[PDB]
């Protein structure tokens, strides 16, 4: 399939964060995911697991809990300018880790840096089929998991606003989930 | 170079290299993809220290065998640790805590790296080269060999060769380090 060139998307692939409201084909979403599950992790444990987020009120509840409190800004961002592409995307995929099914050693989480590696797989692909995307690290992340249902233990590493701008892999369900945590 | 989708599903762990030699303009393409990697606030706090020499390879590898007492998850052995001697390039990709997220308890220099280091292995991968990501080694006895910095954490190695409109980035020369730090 021709998409783009690996060189050219890696260098032109830009953060997203302003959607039009035209709606992502499954046909790419599947894409998407799929380069996110080829993913190398450590051990091909693959600790990565992804809530693929499309109803109105859920992505606008995230919307809100993406919020920057200046008095509770983390490092680099003093507002979040990805919270209303949360809102506006058609599709939000809400990316996390198992931290025991990854490294943990030097007192390093390699879940981490495998929830990297998907990501910028996923990333790549969008950009690579005409889709957009940002990686947001700034969320309430246990009123997140409340609303997801996401066990406590599982950690969530990224949300992934997605849609058009303004050695064997476990099976694809076994990883993603719709709507919500299952 | 190759298609990204395909690029994606074909990228292989290679741990078995030719001595065939990394052309400088395929190198200066991998380490191009990693500089252009998407970084928490566009902090871009990974680091990359390219090995080249023979004699250092061999130490790299020396120092990548899994310790029974210490042996991580999957890993009894290390099966890419011939790799680092044999390849013509290890680039020891490195992170810089204070340049990343560090929220809910999370250590997202990890992360960080681990995005440069995809974009590096799918680069490296699209130009004919190939690679694995090596996660075990001694990081102390590592940073020694290479001059680096205690405060700089060491996430991975690199062995490289043949197989047998957004925000300005950081310039090439403050990101990647020929020989040592
Ligand atoms: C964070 C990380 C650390 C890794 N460390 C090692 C390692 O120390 N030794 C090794 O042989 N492979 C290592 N790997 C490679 C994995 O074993 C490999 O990616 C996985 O089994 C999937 O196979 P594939 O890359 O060929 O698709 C590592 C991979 C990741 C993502
Ligand atoms: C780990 C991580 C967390 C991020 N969190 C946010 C975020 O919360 N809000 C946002 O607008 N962008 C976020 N970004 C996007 C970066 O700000 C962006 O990648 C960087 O400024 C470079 O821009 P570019 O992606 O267009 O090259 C995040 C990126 C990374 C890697």
């Amino acid at each position: 399939f021709q998409s783009m060139d690996t060189l050219e998307a890696i260098r032109t692939r830009r953060s997203v964060r302003a959607f039009s409201d035209r709606p992502v084909e499954p046909e790419k979403l599947q894409m998407v995911l799929e380069a996110a599950r080829q993913a190398p992790s450590w051990a091909n444990m693959q600790c990565s697991r992804f809530v693929v987020v499309q109803d109105a009120e859920v992505k606008a509840k995230i919307s809100e809990l993406s919020f920057v409190e200046a008095f509770f800004a983390p490092l680099g961002y003093r507002t979040n300018p990805a919270q209303k592409a949360l809102a506006e995307a058609p599709v939000v995929i809400v990316a996390c880790g198992v931290p025991g099914e990854s490294g943990d050693l030097r007192g390093q989480q390699y879940y981490m840096t495998d929830v990297g590696i998907a990501t910028e797989n996923l990333m790549l692909a969008a950009h690579a089929v005409g889709l957009g995307s940002v990686f947001v690290g700034v969320f309430g992340e246990e009123q997140l998991g409340d609303l997801l249902d996401i066990p406590p233990e599982i950690r969530i590493v990224g949300l992934f606003p997605l849609g058009y701008p303004r050695p064997a892999r476990k099976p694809l369900d076994e990883i993603v989930f719709q709507g919500k945590w299952k």
